[PDB]
């Protein structure tokens, strides 16, 4: 069998890094660091959840859990239709003391559109005034030992957070009060500081994956400059020397896996003849320049037709490139990954904003030039809406020289706001 994959999402300063760090802690099958991910064998999970499984009734049917730290939008890297190949389930981290934030809200909307199951970590409960910690305890067990004032503050903050979620269209319940997984999103109070609530969280993640979610699937999660690719192997086997095709900026990329690399526990990496799901692995291969984050990775077998596979891997990006106005009058859009780009196109289509040009990866002069033609065509739309992407300095300079506006945002809403402001300025 294989291990479910869990992605951890959160607003900055919400304690996701500290949380994953606390989840990693061990007395040591050992918890093992992998490329862009951390693997938890079922024994380690049993140990971390034992305190909330004292009777032993809970059955683990799973070999392990893979957890990917996904700060920002990497959990949404691939196209929506394949979301489960990247993340079976997610953990959304919210600071209980400040409640819902904008990045959190965007994360919520994106998780909902992609139909990605998630639970919420209501983190930093130790910040409750007078909280009496019991390290690594289950939340209920610790909560029972708190004074009246602490319980009161918890309930108040909880009701408030529940309201903020309700406004966003999500019905939420405290996890042990939660009765139906289909009806409510579970809120699990946690402390990255004390470890409290983490047993509950791991047990719940495992429970949901098993109860609800009981061919090769591999996704390019990151591209690192020679150029190597960090890949999440969700299903199947990858082997050294495998003939692979993936999505590239200027067309399909076809090459052969030179090396399968994981971090050394010495040299820097250890090589593998082969790796099996679920695994985060680094791939070394010639000609990986222009690889697209969020791209599928396909292996060309003996019966397979490499051309058809090239077409198939490029088809995601092409499906995005084709989503443009027939009129040819519209804005240019750009994003870092297939999923982010898809989200941007869907959002703008909802906003009835017309798009004439679609780009992926960091913004370069060619993208800005392409936008610049609109300036001759229809000047008002000679702008770029750029979602979570870097803008090359020369591209920005060229834009400023030629009166092309480049709008950038970490949140998709802001692109809309900025564009509306721009249009009102043009009509002003
Ligand atoms: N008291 C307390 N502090 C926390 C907790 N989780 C995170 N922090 C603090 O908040 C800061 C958040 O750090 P980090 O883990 O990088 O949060 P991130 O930016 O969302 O990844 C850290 O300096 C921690 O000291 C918690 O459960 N309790
Ligand atoms: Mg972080």
């Amino acid at each position: 069998l294989r291990s479910p994959i869990c992605c951890i999402l959160g607003h900055v300063d919400t304690g996701k890094t500290k949380l994953l760090d606390k989840i990693r802690q061990t007395n040591v099958g050992g918890i093992t660091q992998q490329i862009g991910a951390t693997y938890f064998p079922v024994e380690a999970i049993k140990q971390k959840t034992a305190v909330v499984n004292k009777d032993g009734k809970f059955e683990f049917k799973v070999p392990g859990l893979l957890i990917i730290d996904t700060p920002g939008h990497e959990s949404f890297s691939n196209l929506r239709s394949r979301g489960s190949s990247l993340c079976n389930i997610a953990i959304l981290v919210v600071d209980i003391m400040h409640g819902l934030e904008p990045q959190t809200i965007e994360s919520l909307r994106l998780l909902r559109e992609r139909k990605t199951p998630f639970v919420v970590a209501l983190n930093k409960i130790d910040r409750l005034y007078g909280w009496k910690k019991i390290e690594n305890n289950g939340f209920r067990e610790s909560f029972a030992l708190q004074n009246k004032a602490v319980q009161n503050e918890f309930r108040n903050r909880l009701d408030q957070v529940k309201l903020q979620f309700a406004e966003q269209g999500f019905n939420s319940e405290l996890f042990y009060e939660n009765k139906n997984f289909a009806r409510y999103v579970s809120l699990v109070p946690t402390s990255a500081h004390t470890g409290e609530g983490i047993p509950d969280m791991l047990k719940l993640i495992v429970q949901l994956c098993q109860e609800r979610m009981a061919e090769l699937q591999a996704t390019v999660l990151e591209v690192k400059a020679g150029v190597t690719i960090d890949v999440i192997l969700s299903n199947g086997i990858l082997r050294e020397g495998d003939r692979i095709v993936l999505c590239g900026l200027e067309g399909p990329i076809k090459t052969n896996i030179r090396a399968l690399l994981t971090p050394a526990p010495k040299g820097q990496y250890i090589h593998h003849k082969e790796v099996k799901a679920a695994q985060g692995v680094k791939i070394s291969a010639p000609g990986l320049e222009g690889a697209i984050a969020g791209s599928r990775l396909l292996v060309v077998g003996p019966d397979d037709d490499e051309e058809e596979l090239e077409e198939e891997v490029e088809s995601d990006l092409q499906s995005l490139f084709s989503r443009v106005e027939k009129t040819g009058k519209g804005v240019s859009v750009q994003a870092s990954t297939l999923g982010s780009l898809e989200a941007l196109l869907d959002f703008l289509k909802d906003c009835k904003i017309p798009v004439a040009n679609v780009g992926i990866g960091p913004v370069y002069k060619r993208d800005v030039m392409q936008c610049g033609i609109m300036l001759e065509k229809a000047p008002d739309y000679a702008v770029m809406l750029c979602f979570d992407v870097k803008v090359d300095k020369e591209a920005q300079q060229y834009a400023d020289e030629n009166g092309i506006k480049i709008f950038t945002a970490d949140i998709i809403y802001h692109l809309f706001d900025q564009f509306t402001k721009h249009m009102q300025e043009q009509l002003e």
